[PDB]
């Protein structure tokens, strides 16, 4: 008992993320492997704590001597849809403005085929995405249904059970480095810097997975560290 | 117990006379010398392994290279100058610079360049000693705008602290992986003006012991 590890952090959806990690416990690497994860993210030009250069002043860049603490500077942001998979990477698209239904079954005509065909997934391949209610509106299930594609069981408030979340912090630190100083720049480095992630990158990212399952049972379901 | 070099120097004669020569200069003497040179920078450099093309929209290295001295994505070259403040004009070069050229880049950048780093009145100019530097019209320039030339020994980059400088800038703007010449131009613009006269003075500040070591060495190849 003491020797456990207790958590300290909760996590909702406790239940549903211990029937989704007991009855996953001893799924094999193969089926992990061919899981087609997917999400969205936001990266942003200017990074709300990143002390960046912001002028130039008598030939030199410059940072400011004072700065105030904020949740978000100017410069914008990109929005990105990606999935990704042990063997690598997979489609990659800007998303602009709120994405809806139709636009999401739109994203997934394009991509979701190629990318499982780009990955040589096994024919058992499944597709991986989150409890967002536009992934069962009526257009989006019946695209689902029509195109056969097999749906992970998925227990909300989970994203410390997808890869991915660490794959955007790959493709964010990546893109970072580069400097951008606009948008168009922006957009640009983010796929050129998705394109170069490593196969083996995402593959360690997977082969860690079931230890993922463990401790979510350990925890009865609360915050992992992941 | 000493350190003896492994290098030889062709003109370590010389060598060894610019270091004895200039040995017990102040560091005052340092700090008001604006050093010069020109540098290329490749867009693919000739070792570095660049993925070269996207295929099922992974980024690829080809399977077999063959080493090569020059690869095909060009490059720019530069002409700058720095001292111990700070960092002095940087200048695209068109093309293949000949003396012309080299004159009109001084006339435009040498002079604004002292007046920008507050250099003393007895400021003195570095370059290397291509013939270009000697001919009839450069030196002519010089002695007319009472521009007074540091003696400088042949094939001696290392006594030359800019090269360290240009290395700076080349890693900057390599990390930020142009991949066409108007971006690589533009990098390096934007990474010379984040380069701080901290960085510039920390060079200056070590240049004695880049003398002492051609002294040791007695004038032959240094580590620098």
């Amino acid at each position: 008992h003491s020797a456990r590890k207790k958590p300290l952090l909760q996590n909702r959806h406790k239940k549903a993320r211990l029937r989704f990690a007991t009855a996953h416990g001893d799924k094999d690497r193969t089926f992990w492997r061919n899981v087609l994860w997917s999400d969205e993210t936001k990266i942003e030009l200017f990074g709300h704590n990143d002390h960046r250069y912001v002028w130039r002043k008598k030939g030199e860049a410059c940072k400011p001597k004072n700065t105030i603490p904020t949740v978000k500077h100017g410069g914008g942001s990109i929005m990105l849809w990606g999935c990704f998979a042990a063997g690598g990477t997979g489609a990659l698209h800007k998303i602009d403005g709120i994405m809806d239904a139709v636009q999401y079954v739109d994203i997934l005509k394009q991509h979701l085929k190629t990318s499982v065909r780009k990955l040589k997934l096994g024919r058992k391949w499944v597709f991986q995405h989150d409890n967002d209610p536009k992934h069962t509106s009526k257009v989006v299930a019946k695209w689902l249904k029509d195109n056969k594609v097999k749906v992970l069981e998925w227990p909300s408030q989970s994203p410390d059970l997808n890869p991915i979340e660490n794959l955007w912090a790959e493709l964010k630190k990546r893109v970072r480095a580069r400097r951008p100083t606009n948008l168009t720049q922006l957009h640009q480095l983010c796929q050129e810097e998705w394109a170069k992630i490593h196969p083996n990158y995402c593959g360690k990212l997977v082969e860690g997975y079931p230890k993922r399952l463990t401790q979510v049972k350990q925890f009865k379901g609360n915050a992992t560290k992941y």
